[PDB]
């Protein structure tokens, strides 16, 4: 990684294995500027404690394993960091119904910011299937 100026973030794979991937959606996360730098320079985030849930009309990102450190004072909230990522209108509604009710789940994969903002990729997986072992 010499040229370019894109910084990679987030990562996963376990879900795919233990859970068969069916469909994938696209969400976009946009925050201030100072925040971006903190994470970009550092290079650490949730591992196996961050989940994604779809609500309202867009994809939502919830992390319960924030690695970064931006709290020096003793006046902060629980480590969650709720972020809202854009989405569609028809798709969001559809996925919510089938994926949720039928018997599916939503988890985060890899989100990186290029140019200046982050894009997160989400995938839908089921609680194992096909081969029952």
């Amino acid at each position: 990684g010499k040229s370019d100026k894109i910084i990679p973030i987030a990562e996963n794979k376990e879900a795919k294995a233990k859970y068969d991937i069916l469909e994938t959606y696209e969400a976009g996360i946009v925050l201030k500027g100072s925040e971006v730098k903190s994470l970009r320079e550092k290079g650490t985030v949730s591992f196996k404690d961050s989940f994604v849930r779809i609500e309202n009309g867009e994809a939502w990102l919830y992390n319960l394993y924030i690695a970064p450190y931006k709290h020096a004072t003793i006046e902060n909230h629980d480590p969650l960091r709720k972020r809202k990522l854009l989405l569609h209108k028809r798709e969001i509604m559809r996925l919510y119904g089938k994926v949720q009710e039928k018997g599916y789940t939503i988890i985060p994969l890899k989100l990186y910011w290029k140019n200046n903002k982050v894009k997160v990729l989400i995938a839908l997986a089921k609680g194992k299937k096909l081969y029952d072992r």
